[PDB]
RNA sequence: GGUUUAGAACGUCGUGAGACAGUUCGGUCCCUAUCUGCCGUGGGCGCUGGAGAACUGAGGGGGGCUGCUCCUAGUACGAGA
């Protein structure tokens, strides 16, 4: 029946300011509002193939409905940022849009392939202008044009990409002394933040010991889910660099339809648990038409995400 | 071609001949350049013995126009556009 298990489902939005990189990263994704899916097994053929539902958005203030009418259909948000500008007024807009629907955000600081590109500065820019509290998942290696890869704060390796074929044949590297000290600094500032998921993690670290990356990734995913933090990654979609690890972070922190509480509905008016519903293949059918389109071919075409239920080709439905 | 000749007509003016910054159709435009000027082109003598050539260069003239496309570069600027 179901081709991919619900747990292997990511509903991600790519929203940012204008020309921040959205469509470029989406093309790099298709290689490695416009809704489109993909099957990204993993970076090392790990993570048996996930089905990532990507809703590429506009970033213009003119088309703000075209992103707000997808935000409350999405389950996660991949907020893109440029590395020379970072937070723009347009970035503040879609940010407030996502805060209105309480989306668990990660961030992707694109355009590290430009002059004046920074990563620390843009992280702090996010922390000061918007209000978010970001945990840097990556850290750039190569300032503006020397940008070759990043260091992780979980694997402690360098994913320096191979620039012979576009961005697919990356290598794992020895995280050399180019930056191998700030790496430690922010790795520790990441552990200290993932400790912020349970008292039993305070007692875990406060023993003077660094816990394991498995239960650090689980803890940080819990934090993204409760919207407690935001995980920022670092890439360059135009120089075919950094995109696959942002996809990894999407797999590892963004929510599946079951990694959240149920969707609360209404039976006939506001009741106690009127029609709270959970994403399941056995529920009564329920969806939400988040977008109407005008088919060039037909003139009518309705987008919808099924929250609870399973509909069929021909099934009657109720415009509740 | 127009404008202002001699023909003819219209409207109007006048009794009329005729007339009208009124109109209309028709209606002959000559000169072999002496001088200056200019464009070329030579003859004489001169430049101090005659000749053949190669130059220097005072000075004079000619020439000086610009579009579009691509690159720098979707770079600077610009929240964006
Ligand atoms: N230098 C550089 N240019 C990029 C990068 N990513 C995208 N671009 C350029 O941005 C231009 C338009 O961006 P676009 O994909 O439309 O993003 P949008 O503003 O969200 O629509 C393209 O011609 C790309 O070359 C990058 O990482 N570095």
């Amino acid at each position: 029946a179901r081709t991919t298990p619900i747990a292997r489902y990511r509903n991600i939005g790519i929203s940012a300011h204008i020309d921040a990189g959205k469509t470029t990263t989406t093309e790099r994704i298709l290689f490695y509002s416009a809704a489109t899916t993909a099957f990204w097994s993993g970076m090392a053929k790990q993570y048996e193939p996930h089905r990532i539902n990507i809703i590429d958005t506009p970033g213009h203030v003119d088309f703000t409905i075209e992103v707000e009418r997808s935000m409350r259909v999405l389950d996660g948000a991949v907020m893109v940022y440029c590395a020379v500008g970072g937070v723009q007024p347009q970035s503040e807009t879609v940010w407030r849009q996502a805060n209105k629907y309480k989306v668990p955000r990660i961030a992707f600081v694109n355009k590290m392939d430009r002059m004046g590109a920074n990563f620390l500065k843009v992280v702090n820019q996010i922390k000061t202008r918007l209000g978010a509290n970001p945990v840097p998942l990556q850290l750039a290696i190569g300032a503006e044009e020397h940008f070759t890869g990043v260091v992780d704060l979980v694997k402690m390796k360098a994913i320096n990409w191979n620039d012979a074929d576009q961005g697919v044949t990356f290598e794992y590297e020895d995280i050399p002394a180019d930056m191998v000290e700030l790496a430690n600094e922010w790795h520790q500032n990441l552990i200290e933040s993932a400790a912020e998921a349970s008292e039993e993690l305070m007692e875990k670290y406060l023993g003077g010991e660094e816990l394991t990356e498995a239960e650090i990734k689980g803890a940080l995913r819990q934090r993204v889910l409760n919207n407690e933090i935001i995980l920022v990654t670092c890439g360059s979609a135009f120089k075919n660099k950094g995109v696959q690890a942002m996809l990894d972070a999407v797999i590892d922190y963004l929510p599946s339809p079951v990694d959240v509480p149920a969707i609360n509905g209404i039976l006939d008016d506001g009741k106690d648990t009127p029609a709270e519903r959970h994403a399941s293949d056995d529920e009564p059918f329920s969806a939400l038409a988040f977008k109407i389109a005008t088919d060039p071919f037909v003139g009518n075409l309705t987008f919808f995400r099924v929250y609870s239920g399973v509909v069929n080709s021909g099934d009657t439905v109720l415009n509740s």
